[PDB]
């Protein structure tokens, strides 16, 4: 009974996270991030996932503190900050499994926060095939 199925655990709750997100639809969505699969040669999943976090890093970092995804409604201030919470979250997650210290950004072309949301969810279950097949 001891063990081998090295299914990281962290992936998981990261696919479902990715989910929820999806389900919210804030206007945050029409900013433009930048892209990090449009560049992508000699950089293994390590660097893929470093660039991702970079970008989120940057994103409810930046915004959060501009007044364009706040609004001034009420529900709208919470339905905010319940969002940056996700973000922040996976954001940790991601730069977990990764464990890179030197992780420098290059150049990319340009990508919606929803179709960059979209390609990475499926890049995920693309590289989840493991133990899990």
């Amino acid at each position: 009974e001891a063990e081998a199925h090295k299914c990281d655990i962290t992936l998981q709750e990261i696919i479902k996270t990715l989910n929820s997100l999806t389900e919210q639809k804030t206007l945050c969505t029409e900013l433009t991030v930048t892209d990090i699969f449009a560049a992508s040669k000699d950089t293994t999943e390590k660097e893929t996932f470093c660039r991702a976090a970079t970008v989120l890093r940057q994103f409810y970092s930046h915004h959060e503190k501009d007044t364009r995804c706040l609004g001034a409604t009420a529900q709208q201030f919470h339905r905010h900050k319940q969002l940056i919470r996700f973000l922040k979250r996976l954001d940790r997650n991601l730069w977990g499994l990764a464990g890179l210290n030197s992780c420098p950004v290059k150049e990319a072309d340009q990508s919606t926060l929803e179709n960059f949301l979209e390609r990475l969810k499926t890049i995920m279950r693309e590289k989840y095939s493991k133990c899990s097949s």
